[PDB]
């Protein structure tokens, strides 16, 4: 075979990668849990286009968009410890956040207020990633993971040309719908989260959270709403960390 | 190894000689393929190692590596290169503790960052690994106030009592700006403490009276091989008493 086949087990880029666990993902990306074999330790992996089915501009957009990224260090997002030039595709490599997929996380129906607390790092990691001038393509469940140290946290970063800050903001807000109520208010690409989609009113808008568990504070319902709404009115991550904290100060 | 040098496949470029304690050489270079800072350590450039030495350093910095903790800068690779092993980290924005040193900080505010720097070092002893504080340039002063080893690699000679007495040291240089510890290496970047009659470092409340003397005597006892603290555990316990 011209590339390496992804199969659990198989080691990539030049043998120092060893596939463990397929997380799932969006094409052309696919999220892998895998195991550094110069360090021996593990590290989430995202694979931009493995089968270079892509557009050669397209990839080094996102390679390049990524790596913008890579200056930043914040709990909100996974450090980036590399990115390189595959075969085919490209490879992001960033820390492994011990923790559970946000999925996971929200199937153990957390308190509301530990689920408003813990998405303050995606906001705050978010903005520093607009102020650098590169969204955080929050795109997907499987894109998010709950640290042990409870910080919701973006686990596979690459950012794709197409993804911008704005849609940020609205998939922050379906992390935190998620979480309050077990349920994504977005459509969702790729693999099956394992996220049943929310619930829509007769317009077609997803049912506040307060509406399906009424045990979830007023504000921290609306924080969730106005911020996956696309007009909603929050048109930045500072200012949405700002008021998730007004939320949970209440 | 000069500035501009380029190491491991062009990879990354040398900008700034941080000492070290030879063959160790600590080097503040540019990743110029993800263009960002990293933080180097050649173990041995020249190849006066014997293998086994060689080979041993990078065990046992592999070893402490797998220690995840605040005071450890995070290990991005450790590779047999032409210019010989090399230990990379990722790069603590900060300054140095030289740096941090000569500007005189709040005692309080020394051995609170110190803090990160002894719980690290309490958890690779209990991994049977030490940090081999040995030397000033080893260790950085984060932006959030953390003491981390900067520069991971762990020879044989290291081992956690001199640990303690490398942790000590270091607190002392915050408080007073002097190294307690005989000269170690090249480019410390330090003036030697001040010795009283038995050739013992002065402590530091002795030197500056507002410097309280728990926070003193912390610093003092780490720092003599004498009669002082056997321990990390006991030596954070301690630090973490005078802050209260």
């Amino acid at each position: 075979p011209d590339d390496v086949q992804l199969v659990p087990g198989a080691r990539i880029a030049n043998g120092r990668y060893r596939l463990l666990i397929f997380h799932g993902g969006v094409p052309p990306l696919q999220f892998w849990q895998a195991l550094d074999t110069a360090l021996d330790r593990q590290v989430a992996l995202t694979f931009v286009d493995p089968q270079g089915v892509l557009p050669d501009d397209v990839l080094q957009e996102t390679l390049s968009r990524t790596l913008r990224l890579s200056r930043i260090d914040k709990p909100g997002v996974a450090r980036v410890l590399d990115v390189v030039h595959t075969r085919a595709g490209g490879l992001v490599v960033a820390e492994w956040i011990r923790g559970g997929s946000l999925q996971e996380v929200a199937d153990t129906s957390p308190s509301p207020v530990g689920a408003i607390r813990a998405m303050q790092s995606l906001a705050a990691a978010a903005d520093a990633a607009h102020r650098a001038g590169v969204a955080l393509s929050i795109d997907h469940p499987s894109r998010v993971r709950v640290s042990i140290d409870g910080d919701v946290v973006l686990a596979y970063p690459a950012t794709m040309p197409d993804a911008n800050p704005q849609d940020d903001i609205r998939g922050i807000g379906a992390s935190l719908y998620a979480l309050l109520v077990n349920r994504w208010p977005l459509p969702e690409a790729g693999v099956r989260s394992g996220l049943a989609p929310a619930e829509r009113d007769t317009a077609g808008q997803p049912i506040e959270p307060a509406d399906i568990d009424r045990d979830i504070p007023f504000q921290i319902s609306a924080v969730a709403a106005r911020s996956v709404q696309g007009d909603g009115g929050i048109r930045s991550a500072s200012t949405l960390l700002n008021l998730m904290q007004q939320a949970t100060a209440v």
